[PDB]
């Protein structure tokens, strides 16, 4: 059925809980001072580069998203991405410790991501939170996350097959917490959602400005889509 396979491929997207990797965590106390270098925006930038992988694999194993055109592919895709990016990091992190947790199971504290990131940082938070308060059961929330990858995308070959799976999840989800309105206070979380990537965006634009580094072609292709 479609919901199980919209869990498995949650679960399986997901970093392995009993290795999230701590090598790179520090308990810091005080802010990080100054302008941020290189190293901040390379790291900022791998962590973003990383996600796609996963969320690419994650998507690969939505049923029937492997069945569509490569163009639509790679284009619900980056399309999809910062707004999967920050709504996954903030389901999955930890405000009340100021643990951002990523993907790949890699854990940071809000002090060290604050020169790369910014004070969008500290919205993340905000808005994990925010998911946290209201709960959000993982089938809720892996019908959720494929919700903003399939949907219609200007320039899609055919809308059609998006928009029929896009429905199939629409009732998966619709079901699933009638069975558990809870639903519109969930989907109530997506507006905060959309003011976080907008924010992403422009620091992201301010950091292709400083140019420090060069961008990942994901910075350069979500940068495009404006």
């Amino acid at each position: 059925n479609l919901l199980t396979s919209l869990i498995r491929a949650h679960l399986d997207s997901g970093p392995n809980t009993a290795k999230l990797d701590y090598s790179k965590f520090q308990e810091l106390v005080l802010p990080r001072f100054g302008k941020e270098d290189a190293g901040d925006v390379q790291q900022f930038y791998d962590l973003l580069s990383g996600s796609l992988d996963v969320i690419r694999k994650w998507a690969e194993k939505i049923p029937g998203f492997i069945e569509l055109s490569p163009g639509d592919q790679d284009l619900l895709l980056e399309s999809a991405f910062l707004e999967l990016f920050i709504l996954r990091l903030a389901y999955r992190s930890k405000p009340g410790e100021g643990k951002l947790i990523f993907c790949s199971g890699l854990v940071l504290h809000r002090l060290q991501c604050a020169r790369g990131f910014g004070d969008w940082i500290d919205n993340i938070l905000a808005f994990s939170r925010s998911l946290h308060s209201l709960g959000v059961d993982v089938p809720a929330f892996a019908c959720l996350s494929a919700l903003v990858l399939i949907t219609d995308r200007h320039g899609l070959q055919d809308p059609r097959r998006v928009e029929e799976l896009q429905n199939r999840i629409a009732s998966c989800l619709k079901e699933h917490m009638a069975a558990v309105s809870c639903l519109s206070r969930l989907l109530g979380k997506l507006p905060e959602l959309r003011t976080l990537c907008t924010q992403g965006l422009q620091r992201i634009f301010c950091l292709k400005l400083e140019d420090l580094v060069p961008p990942p072609p994901i910075v350069d292709k979500i940068f495009m889509d404006t």
